[PDB]
């Protein structure tokens, strides 16, 4: 009665249309001219497609909001989706719920989702989009601002298009310590961060079963690393195979190193950086060399006594400074075919050499046939 | 207020806060009002999107704008936007599979074509020479792409991979040439040969190599310059005739180019070519640490 | 009056008119999806799972609802629901 009129007003004001533009569904009602239809049973309203001829009458309206009329059919739920006219259901994935329409959203802790599959859709309590069909076409689809923020924050760049075509994740290939939250001030101990960055590229166990095992590690995808800040570390770094290290420029007699690696260990009787060479054990297994003075001989490589795990390693402008007293700067052992350009070791701290930030022995190399050191400083 | 209808149905906007729904989101009109939108319209066909025209509004529109943009909506430090610093190309942009199983040929070709699209047939010397005066672009290959037809590198191309293979047992990053007709080359630079009618056709003959004389008398015209290769790894099916045809590449440079795979003991089934590299008419060409 | 307001609030949230309840001391909250504060003239989605028999104790100007089974900051719930 008057209740119908006041309801038409509420609906009209919600969609921003005129009161006369709202129609109640009923078998046989004329749909012509109306902008919004109201289902008195479900108590849901839907924008109507423009172009319904006058004289066209309603035949049926399903609980999934599929409207059949004298001149054809239309999925009002799909139309609502296209128009971002949504209903946020009470509850959430945690509480569980049942969805019946395409324009219904269910709230998850990281944003809202609509269901793109078969309706009705039952979601048991304690669910997540993942456990109830996953996300993507025909399943859960992310909807709204909160959901967009979390997707962007936790993604890989696939939501960002780039030229000439494709998405951001297609062109992001270089790694940095900043991805691991390294401080990079040459004061904080960034060791664990640098080690994780390397492990994420090629994680080789310090102990391996046999020769086939150690060799497999030289057959992995190679990744380029960009060092743009100064990273203090306190334990010998072991570069695994398939690693390219880059820095904008190489140091040349610099008083204050600002970009690169700064080795500052408790035990100075060690090396800052070493390549990987595995030594044969009594039981027949192999352990990564961690001895500062060890270097493999050609004989070792043939005896099986040593197996190299240093290959596909390229260095461009790596600057390495060390605390005074450190024994060795770089241990280039077993690096056959490995290359270097602008590797710069040591800092020109000041006149007194005993306090300068450079090592006693700059570089020690063996078993490195075919390696090239271009413009080593 | 989201007006009834859409761009498909057409509409008329009278207020600045009115939105018209399109297939990829909503838009408001930032130009003169009232604004009439004919049925069957699109934002691009009725003013374009930008200040004074259609302005994207709402989360749905934001998603599609970001998804189909160039990164101009993303600010970066110290200033400018993302598109200002994205300069490298990758097969992934073209949806290459990169597993060394699927045939990624058309994807790679499209990538090269998007950099410098050189027709296989040209009218004269001037025409072929023009393709050497185009913007150069750097390509990053980080996966393994199987391909089945000779790739012709056009001028103005830089190719890099993080590291160079070295007696590599299982190639993981680079190009794997696996054709039906093995009497071919995996990679070749472009050299145009004069035709009886005076026009020029791209060389696609595996045994052909231009001579200095050829270049002098115009029988051959090089379309190979401004090409730089850093760490390209090229493996091929057993029995492939030639890995790389470095023909007419004067001043072209290479560093860490690594050809062939140390597959196993039986060289007969090793993924390496019969002839690694064939070079002619490449004065001033430098190959640093070629493997 | 109250019925027309219930209609207005219901259409805003996409619930049934009978699913809207007005806050008052002692009002039973069981089964309702939306609560309305007649003083501030603001409405809020109710947390799900409030049993029949659970009555309202108080509702602050900051939308903190205290009832028989405990309490809920309807403001926080609305944020999680992007109902602003």
């Amino acid at each position: 009665s008057t209740g119908i009129l006041t309801n038409k007003q509420a609906v009209a004001r919600h969609f921003g249309v005129k009161q006369s533009e709202v129609v109640y569904f009923s078998v046989g009602v004329d749909l012509g001219g109306y902008k919004v239809i109201y289902d008195k049973e479900t108590q849901r309203a839907y924008s109507l497609p423009v172009g319904i001829a006058s004289g066209t009458t309603a035949v049926s309206l399903s609980t999934a909001a599929v409207l059949v009329h004298s001149a054809g059919s239309v999925d009002l739920g799909s139309l609502a989706v296209s128009r971002e006219e949504y209903v946020t259901l009470p509850g959430s994935f945690d509480s569980g719920s049942t969805l019946n329409v395409k324009n219904e959203l269910l709230t998850y802790t990281d944003g809202k989702y609509r269901w793109d599959g078969i309706l009705p859709k039952t979601v048991a309590p304690g669910s997540t989009p993942a456990s109830t069909g996953g996300v993507g076409l025909g399943a859960w689809i992310s909807v709204g601002d909160a959901s967009l923020r979390t997707q962007l924050a936790n993604g890989d760049g696939s939501l960002i298009g780039i030229h000439p075509q494709g998405t951001l994740n297609n062109v992001l290939t270089v790694r940095t310590p900043e991805q691991y939250n390294a401080v990079g001030d040459g004061i904080a101990d960034d060791t664990s961060k640098l080690k994780e960055m390397l492990s994420d590229i090629n994680n080789v166990p310090e102990t391996l079963p046999d020769a086939a095992a150690v060799n497999s590690y030289m057959e992995q995808v190679a990744v380029k690393i960009d060092l743009t800040k100064l990273y203090r570390f306190t334990e010998t770094l072991y570069i695994p195979p398939g690693v390219s290290i880059e820095i904008p420029t190489s140091n040349f007699f610099t008083r204050e190193c600002k970009q690169g690696l700064f080795y500052d260990p408790v035990d100075k009787n060690t090396a800052a950086i070493s390549l990987m060479v595995y030594r044969k054990q009594p039981d027949g297994s192999y352990k990564l060399n961690k001895d500062v003075d060890y270097y493999p001989t050609g004989l070792d490589i043939d005896n099986g006594d040593a197996i190299t795990c240093a290959r596909k390693i390229d260095i461009n402008n790596l600057n390495l400074i060390t605390a005074p007293g450190v024994k060795v700067g770089v241990k280039w052992i077993g690096g056959a075919g490995c290359t270097t350009k602008g590797l710069s070791i040591g800092e020109n701290t000041g006149s007194d050499i005993t306090t300068a930030r450079l090592p006693r022995v700059g570089l020690l190399q063996s078993a490195s046939w075919g390696s090239i050191h271009e413009n080593l400083r």
